[PDB]
């Protein structure tokens, strides 16, 4: 556990590691917290969760600097992160109370209705790429619904995870309702087998998925996981290619890369293919790469060593079997782990890219001739989170919609996670739904009540 | 996998399991006949479905006396089976399309909305004790989905799961869109590793369920676990007695014991417990013990061999430790595995059968103090499945709907599951919810859609 700037390779600072012994302290007091925090109202909670959001709203850049100084985004987007941390804050808070509100239904009883009550404690697991929201994310419907939590966040963000946590306190939520765990991956089992912990949720990558979940299992307990993606953004002949074209650049190349939801697959009916290519590749040109703290910058570097040594080797693999190089596709000589908007054509069929998640700017690109082509395509992978289509025909939007193999369908618009709409993946994405109504109701007891 | 009956002892019919490569061949014709049948209409859907109603509603006879040769039960409780199994197949034939209709949630797209679609090969795995009901159960949402489904059900109920498949069959659903697997639980795990299987389902009991469910995650597949239960029976002084002692009778002694939400636990309030407890007693004493398929019949035997043994040995073991035996207690010398309506009190405290599900008709006895004694003995077990709590007083039953740690509180009635009313664990119970709008949400991608 450290935090390691990679923008210059330093390493800034060293964590220790909790102990079993700590975490196992750490569970008690959080069940122990757990039996007051459940009775509290939701005036209450919705009271802190506001703080939250005020917390968020007034430090933003003080946060995204931490943020940026961890994991290489970019300041400008650590600060729309923070905003969007708030966001989901205040969402909960203001709807979080109707979401779980007894829903009476008619039988011979006099009162019949299911209401809604919290499970107890929920173990999350957190990646290092949106270090904030996906735990605000999480934490915002937990809290209001009286749950309370614990964090394993990724082990090269231990700074952002203290300052949520820290974040919380300030706001008023009482001890133990949120704990920071700094610990590693191999010490989460022991989180998911006590058994005051009740559930658990991971955003993250596969391995660490099946792994928790296969521990939950096994112990009896609800998960939800959302997981990487290979997201396809077809663009059909009646598109506005130039939105289209500014859009997928935002969409591939936000955060460098490093999102599930990123447009990852490049789908091009061929009317339109060498144009929009042409014009792909040109917005790519012209990106910014460099310091993540300056405002101008549009690409700074990959989280971690190891995120750049894994697409480095993904994008020569592809080419050395015959892929070719349109544009970037070789890391960076300079300090950090940077590597360059890229973009892959001519993949041969069968290279093992093709199922792979490329988490870094790095787009591949496809020419198919009809719908029946681009749907098959978009859907040919393990991966289902999101798809963007790009079409004004209305029998397309409607195939589309239907058609594509994903948890998320946008039509002239890039995929984003919003607070007002559930969000979650199908496939080897993963199950289960966070925010909307379902965030809230994930890891509640919908405890079924009949009166004589 | 067998049809041994119950009442003598005797092997009436053999069946040969499947091989790998024959589940394999089934699992194939499931994914080509989801790909058709994702594609059918809810009128079509609904029609099969109502079919299926009314196969089950003129022959409940038939299909009862075959639960009551595999399986046990009495064969009057098997026609209510039948008819409740009518009963959800009509509730999600009834309300299924509404239950799964676009909702819509204003944001500055000019559509947004979640919309339900099936996520393909569903497996079930089913227990014994409801070999027509918990089949149906998962089923007819399913189905009304657009889902295909595989059924493993219990080793010794293959006619009945044979039944299933073919009141299906003759309802007009497709081929491959529901399949019999008649195979044991050790092939379970190719099921669950199969790439087209997208999701499973179980009831039963916590072995398989941890085993399902630790498969499953480790392959990011969703579940639902509906296990075993210790559900308390509570009744304080201003309850009306004669109606409690009734039907507390009925909630532990209804499919001769065994069923995960049997009252097997009843906590008396001491102003009470001498009157309700001689009553219990007489009650039970009256009960008829013989062939299931006689009219008069009350209890049947258990299921299986493992099933006499298992709860005989409870029982002794928790004599030897100190408990008294107020009726029954032994098996009966009589052909078939029969055990009598056991009434056990002054339980010593830590006894391990205190935490343990007694899946025959065996009530455990308590007395307590005060509410605050009733809630914590009736929350001091592994399971929270239901919980039944008898008083009229509002402040008193108002403490006991929000503080018994369960998925269902019922108050002034026994514990039923009903298609109207969502039913599930929560704790070592399981997770998830089955019946009302729940039960057909749980296995379905709800796909978020932004059109610009």
């Amino acid at each position: 556990i450290a935090t390691i700037n990679p923008t210059t390779g330093e390493i800034c600072q060293r964590f220790k590691a909790l102990t079993p012994a700590e975490i196992d302290a750490k569970l008690a007091k959080a069940q122990e917290a757990f039996q007051a925090y459940r009775r509290t109202s939701f005036s209450q909670r919705r009271q802190w969760l506001e703080n939250a959001a005020a917390i968020l709203e007034r430090d933003t850049s003080k946060f995204a600097e931490i943020m940026t100084t961890e994991m290489g985004k970019t300041h400008q987007s650590a600060i729309a992160e923070a905003e969007k941390s708030a966001l989901v804050c205040r969402y909960y808070a203001e709807h979080g109370e109707q979401f779980l509100a007894n829903e009476y239904t008619e039988t011979q009883a006099t009162e019949s209705y299911v209401c809604y009550q919290p499970l107890g404690i929920l173990l999350a697991v957190m990646p290092w790429n949106f270090p904030f929201w996906q735990v605000f994310r999480f934490a915002a419907p937990a809290l209001m619904a009286g749950n309370v939590a614990v964090l394993k966040h990724a082990s090269n963000v231990p700074q952002c995870a203290l300052a949520v946590e820290a974040i919380l306190e300030a706001a008023g939520f009482p001890e133990g309702v949120f704990q920071t765990l700094l610990i590693g991956a191999s010490q989460v089992e022991q989180v998911i087998k006590d058994p005051r912990v009740k559930a658990a949720t991971l955003t993250g990558s596969e391995p660490a998925g099946a792994s928790l979940a296969s521990l939950a299992g096994q112990e009896i307990k609800p998960t939800l996981l959302e997981l990487g993606g290979s997201d396809p953004f077809v663009v059909f002949p009646s598109a506005d290619l130039d939105e289209a074209v500014e859009v997928g650049t935002v969409a591939r190349t936000m955060n460098n890369g490093q999102s599930c939801i990123a447009a990852k697959r490049f789908i091009l009916h061929e009317a339109i293919a060498a144009e929009f290519l042409e014009k792909l590749h040109l917005k790519f040109a012209s990106l910014k790469i460099g310091d993540p703290m300056a405002p101008e910058t549009d690409i700074g570097p990959l989280a971690t060593e190891g995120i750049l040594q894994d697409i480095s080797r993904q994008v020569d693999q592809a080419v050395a079997a015959g892929a070719k190089i349109l544009l970037g596709g070789r890391p960076l000589d300079r300090a950090g782990y940077f590597y360059p908007p890229t973009i892959l054509t001519e993949i041969p069929p069968g290279a093992k890219i093709l199922q792979e998640e490329l988490f870094a700017p790095v787009a591949m690109v496809f020419t198919v001739k009809d719908l029946d082509q681009a749907i098959a395509l978009a859907n040919d992978i393990p991966f289902g989170l999101g798809a963007s289509a790009w079409t004004n025909d209305p029998a397309e939007q409607q195939r589309f919609i239907q058609e594509l193999d994903a948890g998320a369908v946008f039509i002239n618009g890039m995929v984003k996670s919003d607070p007002r709409l559930p969000f979650g993946g199908t496939k080897r994405s993963g199950y289960g739904r966070e925010l909307g109504l379902a965030g809230i109701r994930t890891f509640v007891n919908a405890k079924t009540v009949w009166l004589k």
